[PDB]
RNA sequence: UUGAUGUCACGGAACCUUUGUUGUCUUCGACAUGGGUA
């Protein structure tokens, strides 16, 4: 009577429940609850919080269990045991109260009488629906009852969309709860079943609750049974306190990256110094001191609670930054060949813009719904054939809606479990050609490699399997299988691998009993013992169709360098660089390989921008144009915001194994001729040459309808042919000579794409003529004195296309040196040596060749000369200071700094009473404490009278200092002798507090501490005789603490300069010809230099010691190479000394006595020392060869390029080190002009040089009417010595007293012809003497 | 913590849109310090 027996159901994929709703709204109407009824609910234990459980209810494991009845009773050849059945009931009475209505259609086994409502006997199909309260179904509620602090704990949020065929565009979207199956396993509940109806009703009970497959949205068994807070504060306060309150957002995604390993923390960079004084670790206890005791913490020993921990302080720092059926069953892996990204948006994580979808385990997801989706999508691409299918009503009647009732998925999970690597996207303007503002946006992908499981399962009215379901396994086995995002991007293509297959009629009594007892096989035990019995076959589809998508092979090669930028990687690096290359990962089981790659978006974008660039629109650029509800060219081709891209990128990988390689650069100081302070900058590109060149090799896919497409083949033809012909590069900084297009070739196009990829003058002779003395010495650089007027009247033209009347192409140049080169190679500072550097010459893939950087300096100095145009490089970050000679106006004082209304107080007078009855008086006076910088530094080899007691005062009773030895970094510290203490009340007067004599008494502290001549303290302005101080009207002057010492200026260097001198300030002023073809830190240059390469063989200044090589050359020692010193160049403090000019060094011989081992100015010889260089150079009489690409120059511009590229004959440059003692000496020759009327030729050029440059000429006379002094005062500089004719050039020397030559030294020329009001006179005239 | 004559929710791809780019010759000459007379 009312027996009752346990049930447990078992769930294999992750179920959904819905929103929980309170009993006011449990109504019908509303959508989210009438949606949910197919899953479980929720209920809430108390209404203050969110405890509670999940449960399921009865009705739906009865419709399930009425569905299984259905299905056995019309597989069963209509009729149950021995009695007729019925069709069944269907009524309904009350229209108010149906929350569910029944819109499917019932299937319909016979057409025989129906037995009533009250009989004799009932039969199952009645007993089972109700009609003879009988059968109770209990709620499956929870296994033991276990509490839960909310729904959010047990279960995740998920969106999911649905997208259109015809645009690819998303329209609609809902939400749901779903939670993982490994945590809620288990759910039991009861049953009440019969009384007294016999067996035959349990038995269908029976097989209907076997038959049931899935219940809750998923396939089921139904079987009959720390310190994150306080880090972040503390790292937020620290770098509070600290200055550099900058770079936290790099800081924050550094740590990100970080989450990957805890061994990273070990292994940061340093400064380029080799000190660890990092900018963005050590600043401080320092960050990597706090991230070094979380390091090693007990709690954070392992692995995916330290990478919480890391998401978590990183979250922080950003927040804080701001015969019938016949069951076919099919099986297989899927297997990724490109990184994938399933999109799965949570609202925790607000620094990463688009999120990766990843189980609570930390594992990899496939979705089921995605598997639908594009199941759906390719079933309706084969077919043809849209469908208006609504979200409600009547089911659709299309023949893809019959396919897909029927066909059930399994989801799927990976074991690979690291966490995903960042991808930062960037816009580029178009009128600029740098990045704009406000377009960064990052994004994270799973790598490739990670492989699936795959099954699914067919039941229909059908022998076989249908021929658009096998093309499409087709299409996926091929290699086309598409389900992920980012397809644009080149993401998601999958292959399905290991297809097995099986068909089982559901007629045959034996067969349907062993489905019944094996449950379906869908266990897991079940599909271990199905597949070895499972058929290893794949079938042919009869009607097959080729696939829409066709693969297109790119060859490419570079021999240049190459560069793709990572700024997080530099972050996170190993060695110290400013920029690295981009690397990427590949999984294979658990492991990740990095490979260094180019980046699919970086192509995408300079294909799109040649292509826009190409293709003109009734005028208007396609750059200009917003594309947005357009049909232009480029929306067709690469898609819209609108609408889906028919061509598609993928990612291109490097050939071989490269190894990347390290270059360092510095700028160079217009006027001083020095490199300009914290100006070294480093590098590390991927390396490239054209003997050993870069293969960069891929592939991208193409639809069928731009293939078929003549115009759109005949574009993308254009485009593929523009960017073969050296036109486009790839990469960055390709104004150095990086990215440089040799070659491209394509295959796959059926030779339908690919078939559109298929006498100079003399220099002019010079006019500027230099006399030259034998007896003379001349001075070993001079400056110009350019002109006061520039031109910001130019409005440059964008990147954005080619303007017509401007010419673009290549110049093909030859270089020859007539004086020994040295270009080093800073890599390796111990080459000779077995301390002293090295340095040697530059190599790159063992080739002796000059890299572009150079040149383009040399270029660039030469153009900025001839053109009047500002100093792009200048050091206004520093004040002079010049030291007052013995001579009446600083008083002494002896005060601070509080208030007015003082008197002359405090005693102060020179002292060494017993002499004078009236006098020492000594009254007022403590203990003193002063700075000690009162003795002479004479050289020529503790305080308080203990080290030094001796006087001068021996026969003339006169001039008592003593000349002491102040060798051993002694008698500065020990000072203070014969004091100008006390005893005379004549000093202290009144003194107040400005803002500009401060700085420039801790700005005299600065030089008295950095003092690099007297090395072998006090950073406060105090008492002590330190107050000697001059005064005007109220205010004070600045203040010295001995009265005869060095004085500083409070005039900034920056202010030397003309009113229009000054560099360039951009962000509309306008820009100068410099700027406007070299480019600005806004602007993009309009030129490329070329890396330069030698002919033949080299030939050196001394041969090596092995006679078997000869690219390896002999050693030479240079003398003493140091700073320049401006306050020669400007003598004093007055007004009318300014700036003279920008430097050039002048040609002469000198060399030829540096080889024998003789100084240029003394000749008695050379001595090892930790303060030279010993290199090795290249001989005169070596050729190079180069090119420089140049995009819509004028006829001038190019004209005055050609000009200074060519000089005259009779003139040479300056290239490399040690310009004073006339090193490198080189011209440069040019050889091939070409130019490009159109995409399929380029024509001559080598002709209308001698036009390009009478216009120059025409420009320079339109700037300068006649004041062109600067021009022959060039070309003095820049006039090489001829035959039998060696001047003799070096610096003064130090004193005069050991010149065996007798020329007067440098304390004689102060007084006498460089004299201070005459100095900037005799210095801008070229070739002036001083012997 | 479902209520007994009617639940195709395995009826719905988080889909599409965006070059980490621009600018810089691994270069080179004049000093450092305070007294000492009337
Ligand atoms: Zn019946
Ligand atoms: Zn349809
Ligand atoms: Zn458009
Ligand atoms: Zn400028």
């Amino acid at each position: 009577m009312t027996t009752t027996m346990k049930i447990s159901i078992e769930f294999l994929e992750p179920f959904r429940m819905t929103k929980w709703q309170e009993s006011t709204r449990r109504n019908k109407n509303n959508k989210e609850f009438v949606r949910g009824q197919a899953f479980a609910r929720w209920h809430r234990n108390k209404k203050d919080n969110t405890k509670g459980r999940p449960y399921i209810t009865g009705t739906l494991l009865r419709s399930a269990v009425i569905r299984s009845a259905e299905n056995l009773l019309t597989l069963s050849d209509g009729k149950i045991s021995e009695k007729t059945c019925c069709p069944g009931k269907f009524d309904t009475e009350d229209k108010d109260r149906l929350l569910q209505l029944r819109q499917r259609s019932t299937l319909r086994w016979t057409d025989k009488n129906p037995c009533p409502d009250n009989a004799e006997t009932y039969c199952p199909f009645c007993e089972l629906l109700g009609r003879s309260f009988r059968i109770h179904f209990g709620n499956l509620s929870l296994p033991g009852k276990p509490d839960f602090d909310g729904p959010k704990a047990i279960g995740s949020q998920r969106v999911l969309n649905r997208v259109d065929f015809k645009s690819g565009k998303a329209h609609d979207f809902f939400k749901a709860y779903e939670v993982d199956h490994t945590r809620f396993p288990r759910f039991e509940g009861e049953i009440t079943i019969d009384n007294k109806v016999s067996a035959e009703a349990r038995k269908l009970l029976c097989d209907s609750l076997k038959f049931t497959d899935r219940l809750c949205g998923a396939l089921c068994v139904i079987r009959f049974d720390n310190l994150a807070e306080k880090t972040a504060e503390q790292i937020i306060s620290i770098l509070d306190d600290n200055k550099k309150t900058e770079y936290t957002r790099l800081l924050a995604d550094a740590i990100r990256s970080l989450r990957r390993s805890s061994k990273l923390v070990a292994g940061l960079p340093k400064d380029h110094d080799g000190k660890d004084d990092h900018y963005l670790w050590d600043i401080g206890v320092t960050i990597r001191q706090i991230l070094t005791t979380s390091a090693d913490t007990k709690e954070l020993k392992n692995a995916g609670k330290w990478r919480e921990f890391c998401e978590k302080l990183g979250e922080a720092l950003y927040l804080k930054s701001k015969s019938v059926l016949k069951e076919t069953v099919v099986c297989g892996e899927l297997v990724a060949k490109t990184p994938f990204f399933f999109g799965a948006i949570d609202e925790d994580a607000k620094q990463t813009d688009l999120q990766v979808l990843l189980t609570p385990d930390n594992k990899y997801r496939l979705p089921r719904s995605a598997v639908r989706g594009i199941l759906r999508r390719d079933l309706q691409t084969y077919f043809d054939s849209p469908c208006n299918a609504e979200l409600g009503g009547r089911p659709c009647m299309c023949k893809t809606c019959r396919i897909m009732r029927g066909i059930t998925v399994m989801d799927a999970r990976s074991e690979y479990n690291a966490p995903p690597e960042i991808r930062h996207r960037t816009r580029i303007n178009p009128f600029t050609g740098t990045v704009a503002e406000g377009a960064l946006f990052n994004m994270e992908v799973a790598p490739e490699g990670i492989v699936f499981p795959f099954q699914l399962r067919y039941r229909g009215s059908e022998d076989g399997l249908p021929d658009a379901l096998k093309t499409v396994l087709k299409w996926w086995a091929e290699g086309q299988a598409f389900m992920s995002g980012a397809a644009s991007t080149g993401k998601g293509r999958f292959r399905m691998e290991n297809a097995k297959y099986e068909t089982l009629d559901l007629s045959d009594e034996n067969q349907r009993n062993d489905y019944l007892k094996n449950w379906g096989w869908r266990d897991e035990k079940g599909l271990e013992e199905l597949k070895k019995r499972l058929n290893s076959g794949l079938p042919e589809p009869g009607n097959y169709r080729d696939p829409k998508w066709h693969e297109i092979n790119v060859s490419i090669e570079m021999a240049s360098p190459f560069i793709n930028g990572d700024p997080i990687r530099a972050a996170v690096d190993k060695r110290g660089t400013d920029v690295v290359t981009f690397v990427k990962y590949k999984a294979e089981g658990e492991e990740a390989k990095p490979v260094c790659a180019y980046k699919a978006e970086s192509f995408r974008g300079v294909i799109r921008s040649a292509v826009a660039r190409i293709h003109m629109e009734d005028g208007v650029p396609l750059t200009e144009l917003t594309h947005s509800d357009c049909e232009c060219l480029l929306c067709q081709i690469f898609g819209s915001e609108y609408e889906a891209g028919k061509i598609r990128f993928e990612d291109l990988v490097f050939e071989s194994d490269p190894e990347p390689v390290t270059f360092d650069h510095v700028a160079i100081d217009r006027f001083t001729g020095g490199a300009a302070d914290k100006k070294k900058f480093d590098d590390s590109p991927l390396p490239g040459s054209p003997a050993r060149p870069l293969m960069l090799k891929g592939s991208f896919w193409i639809r069928r309808d731009v293939l078929e497409d003549e115009e759109y083949c005949k574009a993308l033809g254009k485009a593929l042919a523009d960017v073969n012909n050296g036109l486009y590069p790839l990469g960055g900084k390709s104004a150095i000579g990086y990215g440089q297009v040799k070659s491209l070739g394509i295959k796959g196009d059926d030779k339908r794409i690919s078939r559109l990829m298929n006498a100079v003058p003399e220099k002019p002779k010079t006019d500027a003529e230099v006399r030259i003395e034998a007896e003379k010495v001349y001075y070993p650089h001079y400056f110009v004195e350019p002109h006061k007027k520039v031109e910001r009247e130019e409005k440059p033209c964008g990147h954005q296309k080619f303007h017509e009347g401007r010419l673009t192409g290549k110049i093909r140049c030859k270089l020859i040196t007539k004086t020994p080169l040295i270009v080093p190679d800073t890599s390796n500072d111990d080459f000779f040596r077995p301390y002293h550097k090295s340095y040697a010459f530059f190599r790159l893939h063992k080739q002796i060749m000059i890299p572009g950087s150079e040149l383009r300096g040399m270029v660039s100095s030469v153009y900025e000369t001839v053109t009047n145009s500002c100093f792009r490089i200048f050091d206004e970050t520093k004040r002079l200071s010049w030291r007052m000679d013995a001579d009446q106006d600083f008083l002494p004082g002896r005060v601070t700094a509080d208030g007015k209304h003082i008197q002359k107080f405090s005693e102060t007078a020179r002292v060494p009473p017993e002499n004078d009855p009236d006098g020492w008086e000594c009254k007022e006076g403590y203990l003193h404490v002063v700075g000690p910088s009162k003795v002479e530094f004479s050289d020529k080899k503790d305080w308080k009278t203990i080290r030094t007691n001796d006087f001068k005062n021996r026969k003339r009773k006169n001039e008592p200092v003593f000349c002491c030895e102040d060798d051993k970094g002694n008698y500065y510290t020990m000072a203070k002798y014969c004091e100008t203490f006390f005893f005379d009340l004549k000093e202290n007067e009144e003194y107040e507090i400005p803002e500009k004599a401060r700085i420039k008494y801790k700005e005299l502290l600065r030089v008295y501490n950095n003092n690099p001549q007297a090395v072998p303290n006090v950073e406060k302005l105090k008492s002590g005789d330190l107050v000697y101080f001059k005064h005007n009207e109220k205010y004070v002057e600045d203040i010295v603490p001995v009265r005869i010492s060095r004085t500083v200026d409070d005039r900034m260097i920056g202010k030397r300069m003309s009113a229009d001198l000054r560099p360039c300030h951009g962000d509309w002023k306008g820009l100068c010809p410099a700027c406007r073809l070299f480019g600005t830190g806004s602007y993009k240059g309009r030129v490329r230099f070329g890396f330069a390469s030698l002919e033949n063989d080299p030939e050196w200044l001394i041969p090596g010691k092995n006679p078997g090589d000869p690219f390896h050359g002999g050693p030479v020692m240079l003398s003493l190479l140091e700073r320049p010193r401006p306050t020669w160049s400007i003598p004093g403090s007055d007004n009318k000394f300014k700036v003279p000019g920008r430097k050039f060094y002048v040609h002469h011989h000198a060399w030829k006595t540096i080889k024998d081992g003789n100084h240029p100015t003394t000749g008695k010889a050379i001595e090892q020392s930790p303060n030279n260089r010993t290199v090795e150079a290249l001989a005169g009489g070596n050729s190079f060869s180069f090119e420089i690409a140049f995009e819509n120059l004028k006829e001038w511009e190019l004209g005055l390029l050609i000009h200074s590229l060519q000089l005259e004959k009779g003139l040479a440059h300056k290239l490399g080190m040690a310009k004073s003692m006339g090193f490198g000496s080189v011209e440069i020759d040019v050889e091939s002009v070409r130019l490009r009327k159109d995409w399929k030729q380029w024509r001559n050029g080598n002709s209308e040089i001698p036009n390009w440059l009478g216009k120059g000429f025409a420009k320079l006379k339109e700037w300068f009417r006649d004041e062109l002094d600067f021009i022959e005062n060039l070309k003095k500089l820049l006039w090489f010595p001829e035959g039998d004719q060696a001047p003799r050039v070096c610096y003064p020397m130090l004193r005069k007293k050991d010149d065996p030559n007798g020329n007067s030294g440098y304390e004689e020329l102060k007084d006498g012809e460089f004299k201070k009001e005459d100095r900037q006179k005799k210095l801008t005239t070229p070739w002036t003497p001083w012997a």
